[PDB]
């Protein structure tokens, strides 16, 4: 008797933290495709918890799952032996990296960058203030947005003010903070501009400059990132680069159902949406 792999129907998606409606909204689109085509899907969060993906990712190798989407890494090396031992099960988009023997989906983030500062710089903002999820610092992945800012300083000879310089700063709460420092600072200290990286840091940001009688953008622009479903409903509709959800949701969904046999075989742009913040 041939005894063949019988699949579970089950696929796991691993994003950082549902609360961001960035990754609610990528979630919601790959789960529903997923539950269309018979899955049912586990979700995990890292955000608190780095020892997550290992917990997800042996998900997948005692066989409890078919296969997986990570929009989150935590250990790129981690995935790909994982990867290689379940060759069109692994799929990785938007985590700002590439993971051999795993199809990845590396959106264009570090152009994005580059192209929102040169808006901002073209609007004659010379002072920035520059906020990240990530470190300022470190040779690990998911530094393509930090490279681009510290690259585009060097390209308009602009000096790089490690005040202004914020990590690990990802919900609308820490931004408040960050505001209320930048608030704080005498006029000619300033930034002209803060890229925020986080329609989410945005809004907390501008909150406490306007609490502060700093006009947005009169006196500080405030550029997001990801065009939340709250961008264009806040105090000051954001200016943000727009993540374009559906199509990478899409995208992901049918490299995973490819692999996985039950699809045939067959460009993704960030764009700066511009609002009233910057
Ligand atoms: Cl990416
Ligand atoms: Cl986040
Ligand atoms: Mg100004």
């Amino acid at each position: 008797s041939m005894l063949r792999a019988q699949a579970t129907g089950n696929i796991g998606v691993l994003v950082s933290r549902v609360t961001n409606p960035f990754f609610a909204g990528l979630f919601d689109a790959i789960e529903r495709e997923l539950h269309a085509h018979g899955y049912q899907v586990m979700i995990t969060q890292t955000y608190d918890d780095p020892e997550a993906e290992e917990r997800f990712l042996k998900q997948l190798k005692s066989r409890e799952l078919d296969g997986v989407i990570l929009a989150s890494v935590e250990a790129p090396d981690r995935v790909m032996a994982v990867a290689k031992a379940f060759p069109g099960r692994v799929v990785v988009v938007n985590a700002d990296v590439q993971i051999p023997g795993a199809t990845s989906l590396v959106l264009p983030h570090y152009q994005a960058t580059r192209d929102a500062l040169d808006y901002l710089f073209n609007q004659g903002h010379r002072r920035f203030a520059y906020v990240s999820g990530g470190t300022i610092s470190g040779a690990h992945h998911g530094q393509s947005r930090t490279q681009a800012f510290l690259d585009f300083m060097q390209a308009h000879q602009l000096l790089v003010a490690q005040d202004l310089l914020f990590g690990q700063i990802h919900t609308a709460k820490e931004g408040q903070a960050v505001g209320k420092q930048l608030a704080s600072l005498a006029p000619n200290v300033r930034p002209d501009a803060v890229f925020t990286n986080s329609d989410e840091v945005a809004v907390g940001v501008i909150d406490s400059l306007l609490a502060a009688d700093v006009k947005v953008p009169d006196d500080i622009a405030v550029m997001g990132y990801d065009d939340q479903p709250f961008a264009p409903f806040a105090k000051i509709p954001l200016t943000t680069v727009h993540q374009p959800v559906a199509s990478m949701a899409a995208a992901a969904t049918h490299e995973l159902l490819k692999g996985l046999g039950r699809q045939v075989a067959q460009t993704l742009h960030l764009s700066l949406k511009i609002r009233q913040s910057a």
